[PDB]
């Protein structure tokens, strides 16, 4: 129907149509009078599997044949979401598998519904990790990504009275048929045990084995014909293990649970043992599948054919990992053994909050890891007498850049292991590597400043505008041509028709469209009924103080407490949406989510109010529902305290979709706004250098308390149970936090927030005007491809060169 979705051939229609029925009678063994819609799902995505693996075995053939530099991407989280449609769009077979499904009787937007997201991440991490292997892919490059089969992601949320309870995400209950298990390529990885030494060095003995068996999935580049891999490890138990007999057999499920569930902690850095052993799993698997495909091509030469990315510290133990196998086994001198290893492995920082850093404590370590223990403290030593020689005297420097921390327990720095271990270190924004300089890494900046990079972050068109937003694609299309999606600077190009009466007409109607559309499936999967003449309102992410989810509930409050004041003065609507998941153990977190329902439930029911101010908190927020609410959003709301976000991503693909921005500077909301002009954004609050200098006198919340009457109102409200009319105290923990030990100073924002936030309903009443800025920031949009930024890594990091050319068919 649309031509960015492709050819819909007769040859193409037909054979699909044919290739369909077979897997229902063959795959599912199924007739059309019992098969269910989860059947028909299956059947369309066994149908366009068969139409990915040529292409996969083609390209595995070409990368032996060939023989280019490997690059491995190697994270604890790939937020994939799902990949049918996607799948669809990179092999241009969309609108031919929606004509097959229509002549069959089928809506095949329904049996999109049906799939199961692979949440194997929490947040903005891990959905980089699935943006960027779409874009190596799409660039060319022999690119793997490594990491754990989860048989738990991320857990569904569900609100009961307001409450958010957690359960399981059992997304393999009914099959994956996207992935390959590949039992011949397991492997053993080793835990516990002793060190012996002996003439020939050191040796690990005595140690407890677990399997690694992997699954590989594919993941298609754009319409080049390329088709890579993603392979994840699961956890299997030797089948001698243990081995009264039941007993043996049972506590199977002991070794097993290592790749059980995704931990759920965005942002708070537990010690756990289990923890520990997921991450050397999955680094002690890759690096011997690594050095196995490096040997069927001297270690000299390792680092002109592997690069090895670190997502974050994670997994860090591949630096000693990597050291172990090269000395221990391998016999390389420990000097010559570091080259590789340094020349190898690369490292991305993702945070600058020091309670997110991992700091292991060292006797977890020890009884875990002896070696790996040994090789750390080697490592140390010899860093830190080139630390000694650079800096001599400088005996404080000396501590601060240990990777031994001293204390009550002894933990390693896992970031200072990586920095130490890598040629490369970036920071996600240019905001972020800056302060990495500044601040948290200044002494090693200081001693090998050539090491640190910038990087800024980026999201996939595919996913993010053509999968999501097809109305918006095609628009565009219709004006500049279809080679943006490959190469979204060509957006540029959009600029020459912010005069466009047509084209202004179209971007409007495509956002109404979708807005209609996000108001529908509202009232049909959740009972609840919005207007969609409103602004929408949104703000979707983890739920985390520094994210100041509390700062917009506050100003929901303010324009409640202005209507009720003056209930016959015209304000502009609004539907404010806020989603996200909190982490099980993050109590504040919890509060806040009920906070939010708790205003909901008085402004919702208020009849003075009327259709003027509706508050939704959107459950389950995750990939597939970002698709659904994005390219409805009018208004994105990025407002995290300066100096906390290092980049984001939700706030690009709002960008890309026709949304305007309410932020801060900070992460790459700084750039946003000098590619579309600061005039083209709704830019408040604290830069970085403000919040410093409010640190050095000292924050006193109370000081705005006293001076602002408006924000005094809504404390007491909080306070005395206007908005938990039954448990009045219900909010104390709240008030007395905001009140009293706020480290990210919501109050000091306040001021400057809802008067920018006026300037955003000044706007929305002229429409016209509105839609030629989204057309500005639609039109800058185009650095914050991941093409440009894998680009970049491959260029400045891998030393790789991209390529658009397509594999022959
Ligand atoms: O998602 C995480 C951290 C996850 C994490 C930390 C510690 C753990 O122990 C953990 O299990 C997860 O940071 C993201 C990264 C980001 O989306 C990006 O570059 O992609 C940029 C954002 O500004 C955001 O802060
Ligand atoms: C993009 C995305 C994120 C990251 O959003 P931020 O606003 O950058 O934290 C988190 N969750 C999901 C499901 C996403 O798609």
């Amino acid at each position: 129907q649309i031509s960015v979705r492709g050819l819909a051939g007769v040859e193409n229609v037909t054979e699909l149509k044919k290739n369909f029925n077979r897997h229902l009678h063959f795959t599912l063994v199924k007739d059309r009078n019992v098969a269910t819609p989860r059947d028909y799902y299956f059947a369309l995505a066994h149908t366009v599997r068969d139409h990915l693996v040529g292409r996969w075995i083609r390209t595995q053939q070409h990368y032996y044949e060939k023989d280019p530099k490997r690059i491995y991407y190697l994270s604890l989280e790939f937020y994939m979401g799902r990949t049918l449609q996607n799948t669809m769009v990179n092999l241009a077979l969309e609108n031919a598998c929606d004509e097959a499904t229509y002549q069959l009787g089928l809506d095949m937007e329904e049996l999109e519904e049906i799939e199961e997201d692979a949440g194997l991440g929490n947040g903005g991490l891990g959905r980089l990790a699935a943006c960027f292997l779409d874009s190596m892919a799409t660039l060319g490059l022999a690119a793997y990504g490594y990491g754990i089969r989860y048989e738990f992601g991320i857990f569904n949320q569900k609100i009961c009275g307001g409450w958010q309870m957690e359960e399981a995400d059992d997304w393999l209950r009914y099959g994956n048929p996207w992935e390959k298990a590949r039992p011949e390529f397991t492997l053993p990885v080793h835990f516990y045990g002793r060190v012996e030494h002996t003439s020939q060095g050191a040796k690990w003995v005595d140690t407890q084995v677990v399997l690694a068996m992997p699954y590989d999935t594919p993941v298609p580049g754009y319409r080049n014909n390329v088709v890579n891999t993603m392979r994840l490890w699961s956890a299997k138990a030797p089948n001698d293990f243990n081995l009264g007999y039941i007993q043996a057999v049972l506590d199977r499920n002991l070794a097993e649970n290592i790749s059980r569930v995704l931990y759920p902690n965005d942002n708070f850095f537990e010690g756990k043992e289990l923890r520990l052993k997921q991450e050397y799993f999955v680094v002690a698997a890759t690096l011997q599948d690594i050095i196995r495909r490096f040997k069927s091509s001297n270690f000299d030469a390792f680092p002109d054919k592997v690069a090895i990315q670190l997502n974050d510290t994670h997994p860090s133990l591949a630096i000693p990992e990597l050291m172990r196998v090269l000395v221990d086994l391998e016999r390389l001198d420990w000097d010559k053994a570091w080259e590789v290893t340094v020349k190898t492995c690369a490292y991305t920082n993702h945070t600058v909050l020091p309670e997110a850093l991992e700091r292991w404590p060292v006797h977890l370590l020890e009884t875990l890891l002896p070696r790996h223990l040994q090789i750390i403290y080697e490592i140390n030593q010899r860093f830190l007498n080139r630390v000694a020689a650079a800096f001599p005297g400088d005996v404080d420097r000396l501590r601060r850049m240990s990777l031994v921390e001293e204390g009550a327990v002894k933990r390693i720095n896992m970031a200072h292991l990586c920095i130490a271990g890598s040629h490369a270190v970036n920071g996600v924004a240019r905001i972020h590597s800056e302060i990495l300089k500044k601040t948290i890494f200044k002494d090693f900046y200081e001693l090998e400043p050539h090491k640190f990079q910038n990087k800024t972050n980026g999201i996939t068109p595919r996913r993010w505008l053509v999968l999501c937003n097809p109305g918006l694609a095609e628009i565009i299309a219709e004006r500049i041509g279809e080679e943006y999606i490959s190469d979204l600077d060509q957006l540029r190009k959009l600029l020459s028709y912010v005069d466009d009466e047509a084209f202004i007409r179209d971007v409007a109607k495509v956002k109404q469209e979708n807005k209609l559309k996000f108001a529908a499936y509202l009232e049909r999967e959740y009972k609840v009924h919005i207007n969609p003449n409103s602004l929408f309102d949104v703000q979707v992410k983890r739920i985390h103080e520094y994210k100041r989810q509390l700062l917009n509930c506050l100003h929901v409050i303010t324009l409640y407490n202005r209507i009720k004041k003056e209930p016959n003065k015209f304000v502009v609507p609004r539907t404010v949406m806020i989603g996200g998941k909190a982490a099980p153990g993050y109590h504040m977190a919890k509060m806040i989510i009920k906070l939010i329902t708790a205003i909901g439930d008085v402004v919702n029911h208020d009849p003075v109010v009327g259709d003027r101010l509706r508050v939704i908190f959107l459950e389950n927020y995750r990939v597939s529902l970002a698709e659904k609410v994005i390219p409805a959003a009018d208004l994105s709301e990025q407002i995290s305290t300066a100096g906390t976000e290092a980049s984001g991503t939700g706030n690009m693909k709002f960008m890309l979709n026709g949304a305007l921005t309410i932020g801060t500077m900070d992460g790459a909301n700084v750039e946003m706004a000098e590619e579309a002009g600061e005039e083209n954004f709704f830019i408040f609050g604290m830069r970085v250098e403000d919040v410093d200098r409010l640190d050095q006198r000292g924050y006193n919340a109370q000081e705005y308390y006293d001076r602002i009457p408006e924000l005094r109102q809504i404390i007491e409200q909080l306070s005395s149970g206007f908005f938990s009319p039954k448990q009045p105290d219900l909010f104390k923990d709240i008030v007395n936090m905001l009140m009293h030990h706020d480290r990210f100073k919501v109050f000091a924002d306040y001021e400057e927030y809802v008067k920018c936030q006026e300037r955003v309903s000044a706007l929305y009443k002229n429409p016209r005007e509105w839609t030629r800025m989204v057309i500005r920031n639609i039109a800058t949009s185009g650095k914050f491809s991941s093409d440009r930024t894998i680009a970049q890594y491959a260029r400045e990091i891998w030393g790789v060169e991209p390529s658009r050319q397509r594999l022959p068919a």
